[PDB]
């Protein structure tokens, strides 16, 4: 067997926008994610979160299906505009008495929750104030943090401040591909020194909050390998591995300083004097919390942005045509122990897209999504072998949801749901992860 440590937390992951449905509901707010996919031409198939999986009312049905495959920890997300509509000031009790509901019922069937207290959907008063580019948002992250730890702190112990930093930033500002849906670099480098910023306040409000509690960040990796041996291509693949993966933001937090690639790149776009935030950005963390899904070969390109391009290599890819690469999950997870030595990791989401069919007598044969799981849970475990202190590995996705740009077209589940009658039917790929957990590991 490849047997996992004693007490490592297998898991499953969800967001808020994704699967909530109901945005508006019980007073409230907006939501750019709301307004973004409301404006034609953003999302595919004209898909919103209007309705997702129904999780607003369906709720305790899906945390009956978590307990059904016996995943120990279930990361979800609050919804900002749900507690405070307006973003600051008046807190909305309806919003904290759902995810009261959801808190209670994971502990009492000893369901371990990390909750992300920001998982992309902004509140719309926000952005109409600059958003993420505006560094006041720094403090209304801490206040909205605040309410957060004092409703949620004396039951839940595991919390991540910011998912996917980057994509947020470079995205949302850069690419103009998610909410706020914007093409500016420089807004786009703002934004990534104003997440720092939030997540540091977010911090230190946690210390005096959650005494007992432990806080963390959360990235999105690739795993970038060169096109060739030649220097220039060495180091366009170092160069995506800063600017895309976890140095972007471990540089500041460890080291006080921007990764070196990426500020000769982009000193151009960040803050001016932005080093004068650095102390305050160092606020020590519990655990680092990283995705992985694909890999990328790069090459030196003199005329592209960064001079970097992609190649496209001949690769089994996913429907959402990623190329599959399970040693990058070994390798993002050696490297983070090497470059930055966390204390504790975990992998807080990992998993795949394909076109899944219902079949015959109501099944989900997805053996492609069984097969993409067991390889890279394998170079986790590789990873653990080596070193790497990992405490736990979350699947995205508990369900089937809005896949953000993609929107319904793309499955991530473990367990499917159909949309015209939200019914949910556990995938081979679920009761195959029940397995896993059952005997810690694989065979």
């Amino acid at each position: 067997m490849k047997k996992f440590p004693e007490g490592f937390l297998w898991g499953v992951a969800t967001a808020s926008y994704q699967i909530e449905g109901s945005p508006l509901a019980d007073g409230a707010g907006m939501s750019i994610w709301h307004t973004f996919s409301h404006t034609p031409g953003n999302v595919k198939n004209g898909d919103t979160g209007d309705v997702a999986c129904d999780h607003y009312n369906r709720w305790k049905e899906d945390i009956e299906i978590i307990e059904k495959i016996g995943a120990k920890a279930y990361r979800f997300s609050i919804s900002w505009p749900r507690i405070l509509p307006e973003g600051t000031g008046k807190v909305n009790q309806k919003g904290l008495d759902f995810y009261n509901r959801i808190i209670d019922t994971l502990l009492e069937k000893n369901i371990t929750p990390f909750i992300t207290i920001y998982h992309w959907d902004l509140p719309f008063s926000l952005q109409l104030k600059g958003g993420w580019a505006n560094r006041d948002i720094a403090d209304w992250f801490a206040e909205y943090s605040r309410v957060l730890f004092e409703n949620f702190g004396d039951r839940v112990k595991h919390w991540i401040t910011l998912n996917e930093l980057w994509v947020v930033a470079i995205v949302g500002h850069l690419y103009g591909v998610h909410a706020p849906g914007m093409k500016d670099i420089y807004v786009a480098f703002h934004t990534v020194h104003n997440l720092l910023r939030a997540h540091a306040k977010s911090v230190k409000v946690f210390r005096e909050t959650v005494k007992d509690g432990k806080i963390g960040i959360v990235f999105n990796n690739g795993y970038f390998e060169p096109a060739s041996e030649r220097e220039e291509d060495i180091r366009a693949a170092r160069f995506m591995h800063q600017f895309n993966n976890y140095p972007l933001f471990l540089n500041p937090i460890y080291r006080g300083e921007y990764p070196d690639l990426v500020l000769e790149f982009a000193r151009e776009y960040l803050p001016r004097n932005y080093e004068d935030d650095m102390e305050e950005i160092k606020q020590e963390i519990d655990f680092v919390g990283l995705n992985y899904y694909s890999g990328h070969m790069v090459k030196y390109d003199p005329n592209s942005p960064a001079r970097v391009s992609f190649v496209e290599r001949n690769l089994p890819k996913t429907a959402m045509g990623w190329e599959i690469v399970p040693e990058g999950i070994y390798w993002i997870l050696k490297g983070v122990k090497e470059e930055y030595n966390p204390q504790e990791v975990y992998i807080t989401g990992n998993g795949a897209a394909f076109d899944d069919v219902v079949s015959e007598g109501g099944k989900v044969h997805d053996q492609n999504r069984i097969d993409y799981l067991r390889a890279h849970i394998e170079q986790v475990w590789r990873a653990i072998q080596d070193g790497v202190p990992l405490k736990g590995y979350f699947v995205w996705s508990l369900l089937d949801n809005f896949e953000w740009a993609e929107g319904y077209s793309k499955r991530f589940g473990i367990v499917y749901v159909d949309y015209n009658t939200q019914k949910r039917i556990i995938k081979d790929s679920g009761y195959w992860y029940s397995n896993v957990i059952k005997n810690n590991g694989l065979t």
